């Protein structure tokens, strides 16, 4: 059960994350000094988005989830992010 | 078509990249400062690994991956990676 939600404030007009595409999940290149997700401290670098408030990533195209996840962080109010946690190893 | 193929000589022992998995490719994570991979330049955080040398990930379990990837990188010789580009954007 890998799987945490993250609620962010954004009293914050952006989530101060790099997200990354491939030509069920959409993931966090890297975090961005100061927040919102730096300063909540939960989300990492490896971390996947699966949601944000209602909306659920797994079945859409990376463009739709872009699309949908930046309308919302336009809109007012706090955010909900899902995040499946990754594991990482060196090679 | 995002896939190129990185030939490493590894004359290396240790191809400096963290490799990220989640509980179709292994997500590269970061790649450690000095090489082989940071040496070489081509590869790049948030780029998915597909292959190495005639070993592909594409329907093997991350396990499985990390395990073979190791093997072959403890080989003797040139390794040849199979990297899928990735598109990033900040929200």
């Amino acid at each position: 059960l890998n799987i945490i939600t993250v609620t962010l404030n954004m009293e914050y007009n952006f989530l101060g994350i790099s997200i990354v595409g491939q030509s069920g999940g959409i993931y966090i290149g890297s975090i961005m000094k100061g927040g919102a997700v730096a300063a909540d401290g939960r989300i990492e670098p490896g971390d996947m988005l699966l949601q944000v408030n209602d909306m659920n990533f797994e079945n859409m195209s990376n463009d739709d989830a872009v699309r949908v996840l930046r309308d919302i962080v336009h809109k007012p109010g706090p955010i909900v992010l899902t995040v499946a946690k990754c594991w990482e190893t060196s090679v």
